[PDB]
């Protein structure tokens, strides 16, 4: 019997409990994230500021639901305050000072196929949890993937529920148990894009003729970066980047794929990612 | 960085915390106001009783938002209780035992043009705050303006949000930033009517009244108005324009020299004080 | 920086510029195609006659857009004229006197038809569909009659014609479904390509006649085979490609990019030279081809 | 009897006639502006690229109509081409290499009240023309006001019809909402910056939005202590929050400060320096 507690929204002023600096820690889809300190404990936290409305209510509601998952940024507290005579949802979440995923990769001098498999598996776990509770994230990108600390055993966590949406006898088919459109399969594409970048350092879709190469599904595995990468992985990427949403692999199929399943039986082959990523600081702004 | 706390609705029975008398302190647009006492502190407060629904919810919501302003009656607590098996919003607000604005004026024996200016400025300040946070009051009248105490330095406060309504790159015109009808300019009219009564003791508008209002037929008759500067008459004339869009905005009003420099306004005495008691009859 | 010129509709009488014969060169979905000659140059061209309306305007518009592609019949000029007191779009296009695709196949004996050549043909049909899809146009009528050769000379280019059914189909991490709706218009060309590929390898269609209201059900069921003796030489790789274009569920069907990347199309010149029965089965079956 | 020719859209490829560089000359509301060169004449021009649709058709249409006015950027040619298999309106316009209005002001070391009057008059004239032919511009901002050359006698020109809209006793001759009066506000904002170097409505961000709807601004010293009460009164009247209280363009062109530009005091303003001294919060 597992129940977890529901969301108690605090109504007292947030400045009673926290010291709010104005150091920006990130730009969210609807409001920026600031660095704040626990007044009593001195410890550091992140504050996202949203203006109260049905949209912001849903973000909080959906994020709270997924907050239990180990690979999703944990919500510490939610405040409802008045700011310049308007209502406000203020979300306090744990501090992910390990920085973005591709910043950590970019800081070495090498990255291996087996580590890429381990990263992908933990992103997968987050998506898997979300989907299993009928939430599509709809905005899985490089900027939303942060580490808890700089210490080498930090956990990778997913952030930002600004685009998240809800997706809704005993031999009965999955279609007959509630409608459900393509919301979910759209995370599966992101997973493919991220996997591609993780293995070579650049996106599969490049520099108005980009928009058509995406709908056509025109990309490659060019050398020298991809010449070591096993055909097994190329085949998995090919299957996540299918232009037709229903041809795309589901998250359960993905977590069961042997390349993800047995992360520790994947070849230790080195990739170019680490260098290609810093060598291309320009067109990454 | 200023945040103020949001509204925490108390769910426990109000009678746990307050002794509720049935002495009526006023009749609100939707429910009367009763005198109550803080059980623990003995101190006196006012309780407004509303039946829960979308209308009442909005009154509380809007009033809470404006409650920060010094010139608007402060909400102490909001209770949600069951009363005769129906849901209830009960609002506890500070006790304004200084009485109504025109009751205080009516009790001397004289009132000056400078004091009228100081009164108008504090009412102005209330409207200015409301408008700046996009709320129109829509019911600014004599009964809704009360004083905190009888002590001569009491603050004047605005009450009753029963009619209040919400009114909705960086060089773009005010019309292109959200629609907005005449909700606000309707306060500006009340301001004119109150200013008029403050300066002479009677209203500018006396079934043929209904047409004198839409026509804009009123005067500044003697002897009351013969002392009153042309500058003030001109301000009143501009608040009482029948065409809403011709009317002065609250920012223009607060910037008007007669309001701006209250203390540079002539000390000339008005008839208000006497005309007001001398006319107790047609004020019921 | 590649811009191409837009369409200038000529308003003067077409008969100022061309001699119009009434030799029919083909029947289009909405109006026949006639043989015409450039008055000044003596050279031969084809004229398609459409009656002006939103439908005909779209045909011209879409065809013009696709006209750039090397494997789509080139539009030379468009006239807007009055014919019997009604408005008219007259389209002048290059002359494809090499004839239909299956007419050329049907005319050999001397060096038979090979699997490698079928691969080269399929690749050039694919290139036309690929271009169309990439500019968001579905052709929706890719059949044998719409595939013609520029000349009889053995190095002639194969070209696709007839836009009478053509229809328009509408940061860096965004899914293809979130960039505009789009139904099954395109995947429907992919089926044609499968049917054409099948005929190209054996000389008959995968879906038959007889009963013949029972052909309609064998199509929706997906009942067809690779019978012998024709298919016994054909590699399993090709059969697998056809199986995948002829899927009855449109979404299961291969996209044009996957098709152009398939090794059998990609490396046309690495495809076995194995001879097919197509050439003979095609003339041997002149009857039920009318 | 004055007729002017209508718009002939060229259908041939634009690269037949022009060499198209990819040096960006500005960012428009719907598509950027590029530097291009006349292949035969060698002369320089600006190319705005729009994707064909009803929106773009209207921009071209309305811009062409206003292109006659001396204070509106002149359209040279309009091409309709295929670009990556989609239709395109390409607009070729005269090259305004004098730069933006506030860049020219920012480059001296002084600006006078009389010159601000002359600038405001020429902006006024463009608006006046537009309004008289029933077109509201709806996007009169600093970035849309450019000079023809660097030469000190260059003409100031208004650009970008991406927001322009057609606007159809004076009330009984056709409806018409507040489209026009919204240009009148822009004129006030521009005039305000022209006289002191900063906008009337500040940064400090969500409380700016309310200061605009409230109409809270000032004429603070030291910048405004020299500026005549007559001008402050004109600005006050263009910045009225109520659109119908706002001055019309005809009243504006007839105001003595605009009418007699050359009878306006030569008093120097701080604009020139306040503008470079504040390069930061202007990005
Ligand atoms: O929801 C969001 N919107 C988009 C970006 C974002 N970052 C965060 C976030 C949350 C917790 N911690 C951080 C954070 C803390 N410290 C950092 C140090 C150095 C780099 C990045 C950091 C991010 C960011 C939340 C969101
Ligand atoms: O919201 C309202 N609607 C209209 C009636 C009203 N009275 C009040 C009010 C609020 C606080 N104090 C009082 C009050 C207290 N003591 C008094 C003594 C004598 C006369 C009037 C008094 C009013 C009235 C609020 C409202
Ligand atoms: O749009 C169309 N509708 C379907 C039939 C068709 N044929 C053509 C066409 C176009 C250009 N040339 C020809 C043509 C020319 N010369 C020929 C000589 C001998 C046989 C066939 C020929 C076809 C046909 C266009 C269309
Ligand atoms: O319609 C528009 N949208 C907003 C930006 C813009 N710039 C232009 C434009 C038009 C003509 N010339 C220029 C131009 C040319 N050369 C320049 C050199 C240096 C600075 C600015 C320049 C502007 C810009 C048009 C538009």
């Amino acid at each position: 019997f597992h129940v977890k507690s529901g969301l108690q929204i605090k109504k007292n002023a947030i400045i009673d409990d926290y010291k709010v600096t104005s150091q920006v820690l990130g730009l969210g889809i609807n409001g920026k994230v600031l660095q704040i300190f626990n007044k009593r404990t001195q410890e550091k936290f992140a504050l996202k500021m949203l203006q109260d409305c049905p949209k912001a209510r849903r973000e909080v509601e959906l994020h709270w639901r997924a907050s239990q998952c180990p690979h999703i940024v944990r919500i510490v507290d939610v405040y409802e305050n008045l700011y310049a005579g308007r209502k406000c949802l203020l979300i306090v979440m744990e501090c992910l000072d390990g920085g973005e995923l591709f910043s950590r990769i970019q800081d070495r001098g090498a990255f291996t196929e087996r580590e890429a498999s381990e990263i992908m598996k933990s992103i997968g776990e987050a998506i898997q949890y979300l989907h299993s509770i009928n939430i599509a994230h709809r905005d899985v990108k490089p900027e939303n993937l942060l580490y808890t600390s700089k210490r080498p055993n930090a956990i990778l966590k997913l952030t930002d529920f600004g685009f998240a949406k809800e997706t809704t006898p005993y031999y009965v088919a999955p279609e007959v148990l509630g409608p459900e459109k393509y919301d979910k399969s759209c995370d599966m594409w992101s997973l493919g894009v991220i996997m591609y970048i993780l293995l070579c350092g650049y996106p599969p879709f490049y520099s108005p003729g980009m928009k058509t190469r995406i709908r056509m599904g025109q990309y490659e595995f060019p050398n020298p970066e991809w010449s070591e990468v096993s055909e097994e992985v190329k085949m998995l990427i090919r299957n996540l980047l299918k232009t037709e949403p229903t041809q795309r692999m589901t998250i359960t199929e993905f977590m069961n794929h042997p390349w993800i399943m047995q992360s520790t039986k994947v070849p230790q082959t080195p990739l170019h990612t680490s260098r290609v990523l810093k060598e291309d600081k320009e067109r990454w702004e």
